[PDB]
């Protein structure tokens, strides 16, 4: 039978919009979901949605004959750089359709050994960065984690240096998608945007937007004038056909997509999986072992990645209590009940609050707050649908094994080549932007005094 939806406080004609009224909206809705349980409504002025936590319903939602994916307002706004890239387009777009079958089949398993050199070079320079401080310095966690991140994708993308460990101010390129990405979250809370104050920000914005179509336009045209093959996803998304291919602008709105997608959501993950490491010594020495164990040559080769399990283990814990992307919006496809008890109409907006699935203590035991790569040991006693950092479906995220490839690499050569000491006692403080990220953290890496 049907059952009245909880909702959190209202206020007035505000609805629930105050509740947000925090820099910190992601957690915020965790501890609403943690007082309202497993569904709730959420209300702004002229928007509602439903925020899901339960791996009951969430497994329900994840079914794609009765839901897809919808595009939120941050992606909505995304879309005015991202344009019509596989993020940001709905799914009855055919440039969805298109670009992802073009794609897929370069983002699998088997074509990572063809980014694999590519991830190395990156990794290699973030190691060496390391190596070269000087004894009292400490590393910028996160920072550290983008600038490689970013310069992964841009090299395994379009085969591209932005060069961000040369650099104290990031490549034109990156200040304008940060900027850009920025002003897009900026935005969502935004209730006057049409006020004068902001003229400046929608300059700024056309500017950065012109900053990263000519950089890549160049590059696409570059590329097309040369023949040059290469192994970069801009070398199969030019000789992909579905008969046609991509269009040259289609592919321009990929690379910055998988920038936007890829870049923090993968940074993030480094990150979190850093500061559990520190936080539980217990585990950062076995995953130390790991590595070196496995890691043998100078040069992590492509195989030796795929045998670094515990640190697998240890990034999809990571995953499970911070997944970087901590949300994604689906739809009704047609009037249809949740769970038996909650009718929705066509149309209909749902949120999957990935944090609150994963912390789904039916599913995962009462230690769900606990740091325990072991949960991930065999991975087929996973439930269906109980662990979705990479989202649902046909919508999933197409980085996932490029960015699982990269972390599990990166953090093995971390491991391999460094102790770590969390010299602060760092205190977790979770930032949030489009993406999530422990903002501050800093350690100290000890060299182990191993040649690359
Ligand atoms: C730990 C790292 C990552 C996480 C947690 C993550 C998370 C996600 C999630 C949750 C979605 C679905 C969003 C929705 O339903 O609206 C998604 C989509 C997507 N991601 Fe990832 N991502 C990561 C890394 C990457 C990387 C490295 C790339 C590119 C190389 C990438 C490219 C994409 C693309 C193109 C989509 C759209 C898929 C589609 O709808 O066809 N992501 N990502």
């Amino acid at each position: 039978t049907i059952k009245e939806m909880p909702q959190p406080k209202t206020f007035g004609e505000l609805k629930n919009l105050p509740l947000l009224n925090t820099d910190k909206p992601v957690q915020a809705l965790m501890k609403i979901a943690d007082e309202l349980g497993e569904i709730f409504k959420f209300e702004a002025p002229g928007r509602v949605t439903r925020y899901l936590s339960s791996q009951r319903l969430i497994k329900e939602a994840c079914d794609e004959s009765r839901f897809d994916k919808n595009l939120s307002q941050a992606l909505k706004f995304v879309r005015d750089f991202a344009g019509d890239g596989l993020f940001t387009s709905w799914t009855h777009e055919k440039n969805w359709k298109k670009a992802h079958n073009i794609l897929l089949p370069s983002f699998s398993q088997q074509a990572m050994k063809g980014y694999h050199a590519m991830m190395v070079d990156i990794a290699v320079q973030l190691v060496q960065k390391w190596e070269r401080l000087n004894a009292d310095e400490h590393i910028e966690v996160p920072e550290d984690m983008t600038r490689l991140t970013l310069d992964t994708i841009g090299l395994c993308g379009f085969n591209y240096r932005f060069n961000s460990f040369y650099r104290d101010q990031p490549h034109p390129f990156i200040t304008s998608m940060v900027r850009a990405l920025d002003e897009a979250m900026n935005k969502l809370q935004r209730a006057n945007p049409d006020d004068p104050a902001y003229d400046e920000n929608k300059r700024q914005f056309q500017e950065d937007i012109k900053v990263m179509n000519d950089l890549v336009d160049k590059i696409i045209a570059d590329r097309k004038a040369s023949g040059e093959q290469s192994d970069d996803l801009l070398t199969h998304m030019l000789n992909g056909k579905d008969g046609e291919p991509l269009d040259d602008e289609n592919i321009r709105y990929q690379i910055i997509t998988f920038l936007i997608a890829g870049h923090e959501t993968t940074s993030g993950l480094l990150s979190f999986a850093l500061y559990f490491l520190v936080k539980n010594p217990h585990v950062l020495q076995k995953a130390a072992e790991e590595a070196a164990r496995v890691l043998v040559d100078p040069v992590p080769s492509y195989k030796q990645v795929k045998q670094l399990k515990y640190v697998g283990m240890v990034l999809n814990e990571a995953l499970r209590l911070w997944p970087t992307a901590p949300a994604f919006s689906l739809y009704a496809k047609e009037d249809t009940v949740l769970g038996g008890e909650y009718p929705l109409e066509k149309g209909d907006e749902l949120m999957v609050l990935i944090p609150q699935l994963h912390r789904d203590k039916t599913i995962w035991g009462d230690d769900v707050e606990e740091f325990r790569p072991e949960r991930f040991e065999n991975p087929s006693a996973i439930p269906q649908h109980a662990f979705k950092p990479f989202g649902n479906g046909q919508r999933a995220c197409i980085g996932q094994q490029f960015a699982l490839h990269e972390a599990t690499l990166v953090l093995g050569m971390m491991l391999k080549h460094f102790d770590f000491e969390d010299h602060t006692n760092y205190e977790l403080d979770i930032k949030e932007t489009l993406t999530l990220k422990p903002e501050g953290f800093v350690v100290k890496a000890k060299s182990k005094k191993i040649p690359l």
